[PDB]
């Protein structure tokens, strides 16, 4: 196709690289005259800047870090810098935050994380910027780590396989690849993140809601974790045109039963009314022509 559309996703062992690679799969087979293709990055917060670089067209990014940086606040990365150029196109599943750490490590609450070496996050994650906030409400900083590590989801529980790492965060859909092999590989545990020390900062950080992880979801975790969650979306400069972004929403989600075999995720908590609730950017034109058509809005 002559139209080429790249979309920002994560590592390849999380969930939005497949995700990414699944949706783009759907649209070149489509044959509509656009040829995409999904990329492997850091995270939520480096795919806004590749949008607003105009390097990609379009990512999946966490709501939390996409309004952050369409307002231009709150992180660091987008703190007086605003991003107005993304626009959604479908809010998608929840992204659980993870916080896994090795056993006899000394690690059973957040508090504890104080003087380990911890895989944050990735450079450009969304993630690493909720373990500063989760750690936040717990009272401590990266600088109370022993080492804040910020690498790729392999290679981080490859540190935490050799005992380089004691604990690893991640915000990531349940059953993502990275975790299951990590579980599958070393011994963990998951620990739990108070929400109601969360609703403490939540003036600051609105996004977080309670979410369980169920026991039984990763091996050798059989107890269920009480955590936090966002969530992710897929989003798009605003650069696109309205017509393209309607041709690529039908292709990828004129046939639903298509789209969520793409990941037990979307097959789990995907939904077309879903996809517009709550969102915390403004729509792209083309996606809202295809809610409209298609009854939702
Ligand atoms: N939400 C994570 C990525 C999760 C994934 O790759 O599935 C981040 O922005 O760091």
């Amino acid at each position: 196709a002559q139209e080429f559309i790249t979309i920002g996703s994560g590592s390849t062992t999380g969930v939005y690289f497949p995700v990414a690679t699944g949706i783009a799969k759907l649209v070149n087979d489509a044959n509509v005259g656009i040829r995409a293709n999904a990329r492997s990055t850091g995270g939520s917060v480096a795919n806004i800047n590749a949008i607003n670089a105009g390097e990609f067209e379009m990512a999946l990014a966490q709501n939390d870090i996409a309004y952050y940086a369409y307002q231009g606040c709150c992180i660091p990365a987008f703190e007086g810098k605003p991003v107005k150029t993304i626009r959604a196109l479908a809010a998608l599943y929840p992204e659980v935050v993870h916080v896994v750490a090795r056993k006899d490590a000394g690690i059973r609450t957040v508090a504890d994380l104080k003087g380990k070496r911890v895989v944050v996050g990735d450079v450009g994650s969304g993630t690493e910027q909720n373990a500063r906030q989760i750690l936040e409400a717990y009272g401590l900083t990266f600088d109370d780590l022993g080492q804040a590590i910020r690498v790729s989801a392999s290679q981080g529980i490859q540190l935490m396989q050799d005992k380089r790492a004691d604990a690893l965060f991640y915000t990531v859909g349940l059953g993502a690849s990275a975790i299951q092999q990590l579980a599958l590989t070393t011994p963990i545990a998951l620990v739990a993140v108070d929400l109601n020390r969360i609703q403490a900062i939540a003036k600051k950080y609105p996004f977080y809601v309670g979410f369980n992880i169920p026991g039984g979801t990763y091996k050798g975790v059989d107890v269920t974790t009480p955590t936090v969650a966002v969530q992710a979306m897929l989003i798009a400069s605003e650069r696109l045109s309205e017509e393209t972004v309607y041709k690529f929403m039908k292709a990828v989600f004129g046939n639903l039963e298509a789209f969520k075999k793409i990941h037990p995720n979307l097959e789990r908590f995907f939904g077309l009314e879903k996809a517009v609730k709550g969102l915390p950017i403004p729509l792209h034109p083309g996606a809202e022509r295809f809610y409209k058509e298609a009854g939702v809005l």
